[PDB]
This record gives structure tokens, sequence and C-alpha cells, in this order.
């Protein structure tokens, strides 16, 4: 009877050179006590008398610790007497107190009917107690409700910060910081009255991408290309129809001739901002900002490049039936200022809806679900709280600091103030089960089979290839439908997404209750790949896109133009940002798109929940699939002289984190 036990530590912050840890290797018939001592992996070995049967359980006490000593345990694996397999008991988790913390086996379990099951008492405990440690909180009306916590303190411990990735935040926030007090030094005396005073603030955080912005961002297809391929893929769709706010002026017969001859031919696109119709602007130090609900209509030419042909910056109103139309043939400020609006209400769109909404917020509300409905022992919960990694810390250190009421979006963005979560209430109603889907999304949106949309080709393989791995972990743990539809735990979990998360978004498609091995297959896919691949796709597009701040602006100072002819130099440059909004804007987008150093990148989690070697073939599969296809993008790319990278699954985070 001799246990081999090794003890595998992540982090901790011991003040002492040692400190003591009682362990007990709680089996089927018996339990035996352990003296170990934390040098932090390490291993310890010990003989008991007494048969142990088959191992269970192992539990934990900080014994005789320090208030500022913690430990972050990351697996206890146990080797047995003989030739037994070793035995893994998961943790990754930081160890609280002095209380016992049960570690069960490793195997991952679906809770059963017989209560008095070990397994099944443990998991009932776990749930009730992270139930009362991980609470729903409505950070305000209308929107999907966060994790109870105002500040970064109130968060639960296990879902902190580790210290490499707060240090990283914290660095890059005195880099931001110290960067835009070297640039009002920079611009405090300089004039702003030209397109190239921009090049005055873009410097240091910019890429190779963004300076081709910065040298090709007066071109139409390039103004086209970032609908299909830029920061916001998530907007263009094709237009089935002509939209009844097009309200064409008489004396433009051509146009309307153009887009129903390229309406039946099925190349017209169109990018409707509609959303933002009626948005209160924001005021940005005394300075009153201006919004617009642009549509730019798009023609998808035979050469693969998209092109534009009318943007109508505002939507009509009883006030102006007509709005003015603004072509590529009007004089080039107008189309330019016209264009720049575009941009601005892309911008809108797609920080606040697309990203913050459709992809913070929604793996937030898997984060805070998966917690409380899913515990340690279920497979889902294994399988999802890589995805879930620092959701919650970047959730609240964005309600508290950037999307807060005197925050920085309210300090440089024009829906600032309340505009914005009157958007995001707008955004929530519409953000519905089949947009988070790119299959259903992208098929709604008419962008299956187009060959310059390589986000839509990149999102669909990232699609099948997460599928493939929810599909073998799904298939491990739920042979059956009647199993998926027999765990309380997992409808439970379904039902605090949907009924309870995403504030009752029945009405959106989202599911309340899964009825087959497929319906969860589906829902377990978005749910990864809204915390990877989406965010992915979302959220690095920032600094290669919005570091040239007229490709993107944040705001706009002055109302959109009715007549082309009184556009001017001075009225392109009054409508744009100024200075503090322009390098805050640039700041935020490094700030939220540069590459961590604790990275960690799709599948490629150090941590071992799973215990069986099946669920390790199956994420084995899922990183060699994901490295064909960074294969293939990287083949793809280099080709190209406006490459898609944002999602190479080597550049695809885990988490939402950023
Ligand atoms: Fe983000």
């Amino acid at each position: 009877g001799r246990y081999r036990i090794r003890v595998a530590t992540g982090a901790w912050l011991f003040s002492g050179s040692y400190n003591r840890v009682q362990l007990w290797l709680v089996g089927t018939r018996g339990e035996a006590e352990l003296e170990l001592q934390l040098r932090p992996e390490e291993e310890f070995d010990h003989d008991v008398a007494e048969d142990l049967g088959l191992l269970q359980f192992v539990r934990l006490r900080k014994h005789h610790w320090l208030v500022d000593d913690a430990w972050f345990c990351d697996r206890i694996t146990v080797q047995g007497p003989g030739a037994c397999a070793e035995v893994a008991f998961p943790c990754y988790r930081w160890v609280q107190g002095e209380d016992i913390l049960s570690l069960p086996e490793g195997t991952a379990r679906l809770p059963g009917d017989n209560a008095l099951d070990m397994f099944q008492k443990h998991r009932e405990k776990e749930l009730k107690d992270r139930q009362q440690i991980y609470c729903w909180a409505t950070w305000k009306e209308g929107l999907p409700l966060t994790i109870a916590a105002d500040r970064k303190d109130d968060l639960p411990p296990n879902m902190r910060f580790h210290e490499e990735k707060r240090l990283d935040f914290e660095w890059t926030l005195k880099a931001g910081a110290l960067e835009m007090a070297l640039k009002r030094v920079y611009t405090l005396l300089s004039s702003w009255n030209c397109l190239e005073d921009f090049d005055q603030i873009f410097w240091g955080q910019k890429s190779a991408l963004a300076e081709k912005v910065r040298q090709c961002w007066q071109d139409d297809e390039l103004f086209s290309y970032q609908f299909l391929n830029g920061a916001n893929p998530m907007l263009l769709r094709r237009s089935t129809s002509l939209p009844s706010r097009l309200v064409l002026p008489s004396g433009m017969e051509e146009l309307q001739a153009q887009l129903e001859k390229e309406l039946q031919n099925g190349s017209l696109f169109e990018a409707d901002f509609i959303l933002l119709d009626g948005i209160p602007a924001n005021v940005i130090r005394g300075e009153k900002q201006y919004l617009a609900a642009p549509l730019v209509m798009l023609k998808m030419e035979p050469n693969g490049k998209l092109q534009p042909m009318v943007i109508q910056i505002q939507p009509p109103s009883p006030s102006s039936p007509t709005p003015t139309l603004f072509l590529p043939s009007d004089p080039p400020l107008a189309w330019l200022l016209a264009k720049s609006w575009v941009r601005n209400s892309d911008f809108q769109l797609h920080e606040i809806q697309y990203h913050l909404l459709n992809t913070h917020l929604v793996a937030e509300v898997i984060a805070v679900a998966t917690m409380r409905c899913l515990p340690g022992l279920h497979p889902i919960f294994k399988f999802l709280i890589p995805h879930i990694r620092y959701t919650m810390e970047i959730n609240t250190r964005a309600r508290t600091q950037l999307i807060s009421d005197g925050g920085i979006f309210d300090k440089a963005v024009s829906t600032g103030g309340g505009g914005h979560v009157q958007l995001l209430r707008r955004a929530a109603a519409q953000l519905t089960y089949c947009s988070l889907c790119p299959p259903d999304d992208l098929a709604d949106r008419g962008l299956l089979g187009l060959p310059g949309a390589l986000y839509a080709h990149d999102a669909l393989r990232l699609w099948e290839i997460i599928a493939r791995y929810v599909e073998g972990i799904v298939h491990l743990f739920y042979q059956r439908d009647d199993i998926v539809k027999g765990d309380p735990e997992l409808q439970a979990w379904c039902r605090e997404i949907t009924e309870v998360g995403l504030c009752q978004a029945q009405d959106r498609g989202f599911p309340v209750s899964f009825q087959s091995q497929s319906q969860l297959c589906h829902f377990l896919t978005m749910c990864v790949f809204t915390c990877t691949a989406q965010h992915a796709a979302i959220n690095q597009g920032q600094l290669d896109w919005y570091a040239w701040v007229p490709n993107a602006p944040c705001t706009m100072r002055m109302p959109p133009p009715t007549t082309k002819e009184d556009v001017t130099m001075a009225t392109v440059m009054g409508s744009l940002p100024d200075v503090r909004q322009a390098c805050l804007q640039m700041a935020i987008s490094w700030h939220l798109s540069r590459r961590q150093p604790d990275m960690v990148p799709l599948g490629h989690h150090k941590e071992k929940y799973f215990s069986g070697p099946k669920p390790k073939a199956v994420l084995n599969q899922f990183r060699t699939d994901l490295e064909k296809l960074e294969k293939e993008i990287t083949a793809r790319n280099e080709q190209l002289d406006w490459p898609y990278e944002y999602l190479k699954p080597s550049c695809i985070e885990n988490s939402v984190t950023i």
C-alpha cells in the first residue's frame, strides 16, 4: 500500500520558506491522513497500511497559514500501489481559508439519481457554494446580466487576474497614458487643419496594415473592404430588396436603374446603421458631438472587390423627407465626409453592438452561468472553463473604467454619456441566436460563398473545427438525446443563460432547454466561438484599422452635411475628431487589440480538467485541425495584398480577456 502523490502548483505567495497543507486520500472504502510540506512539480511518497480502494476524493486544508499567504493549486495526481494508472484530481482553484477543499476524481461525471453517491453530494454542495459566491447583477435595465461585482475587488478570487496578466494590464494602461502625454506635448501647439495633420499623432502604436490603411484610406475599395474584412465584418449584408429608408431624390434616375439592375443581378450589398437612429450623442468637454444612422449601398464587382454606390448619412425624417444621397461622383470632400460618417457609425456599432455586447457580455453570461449551474465534476464545465477565463474581470473593468458613467467611452466616443447604454438596449433585442452563429449569421446576411469575404470563410472553417471539438466532447459524455434531457444541471445552465443571463431571450431564438445532442452541440459551439473566435475577429482589427483616426472616427464634432457643394476642408476637419478624442481612440484600440504575453491560444490551454484519455484525444484533434487551418490561412494570406489575419488560430485567444 504505497501511495505516490504529485502536487502541481500554478501560482503561490508565501512569506515563509515552506507551508503546511493537510491532505486526505479519500477512497471508496476509507481515507488516509497525510502530512505534506509545500515547497513550490513536487512529489511526496507515503505508505498506508489500510486499503483505500478506488481513490475518489482529495481534501485540502491550509494548515496554520497567515492571512497574506495564498496558493493556486493546479492538479493533484496520485499514483496508487501496483501497476494501476495515475489518478488525477484537477483543482485549478485558489484555496481559500482553513476549510475543507474536496477535489473529486478527474473523470467527468453527469449527475445521477443516487443522492447517496458521494460525487452527487459533492456536486450539489459545490453548486450551492458556487451559486452563493457567483451571483447575477443588473448593470443596466434591458441589458444582459453581469456578475455581482461593482469593482474588480468584489469578484470571486478564483476568476481574478493572475499576476502577469494584471501587471501587463496596468503596464499597458500606464503606457497608453504616457503615450497620450507625449502626444499632448507634441500636438499642443500644432495646428489641425488638413488630413495630413493626423500623421502627427499616427506614430508608435501602429502596424504594417495600419500603415497601409494610412496610405490608402481615401480609396473607395478599402472603405468597402472594411465591411467584409475590416474590424467590423458583422454588419454588411446582401440586399434582398432596396431599403425603404433609401428615398431617392428625383433627378437620380441613373442611380435607381443601377441599383435595380444589380439588385436583380444579386451583387447589391447594404450596411444599414439604422440602429443609431435617434441615439442621443455625447457632449465632450462642453462640445456637442453628433451621430447619424447611415446606409451605404455596395456593389460586388466581378473582380472580387466591393465598391460603394450611395451613402445616405441620415435616415428620412418628417423634417427632411428626402435626405442628401452622397455618391462617389460627388465633390471629393463631400464623398470623403460621407465615408467618414459611415466609418464613424461602423466604429459605433462595432465597439458597442458587435464587440461589447455580442462577444463580451455574451461571454460574461456564459461564464456566470457556467460557474453557477455547472459543477466541477460536470464535463461541460470542464469544456467551458478554459474558454471563460478572465472574462468576468475584463467585463468588470470595462463596466468600471471603460463604459461607466464618466468613463473613457464617454470622454471619446460619440455615443457616450448614456447613448451607448440606449444603443446597447437596442442591440440586445437584435442579439439573436442566429446572429452569434456564423453559419446562420452569414447565411442571413448572404455572405456564404462570397470569395472576397475572408472573415466568412475563416469563420465557417473555425465553426466546423470548433463544432468537431464540441461534438467529440459531447458525444463522449452525452451518448443519447435523453441523456442530454436527463441532465438537470445542463438544463439549469441553459436556462441560466437564456431566461436569466440574456434576460428572457426566448424571442431571440436562444434555447430555453436542450432537447437533443445536436442542439447542445450547436449551443456549445456558439459559446466557444463567441468566447474565442468571434472575439478575435471583432477585437484584433482595432489597431490595424482604427489607429488611423480618419479611417474610422470615434466621434464627429459637426452635423452631417446636407449640401455637397458646401463641404470644404474646414468642414471635414471640423467634423473629424480633434487631438484628444483621436489620441484616446488610438490608445483604447491599442490597449484592447494588442497581443497579450499571457495569451492562451485557442485549444492550447495547459490546464487538464479532464482526466480520461479520450477528451485529451478530442482536444488534440482540435489542436491538429486548428494547426491545419492556420497553415491554410497563412498560405492564403501570403498571396493577398490585404490579408485577413485575425482568425489565425495561433492569434485567437482562448477566452475573452481583453
Ligand atoms: Fe475586447
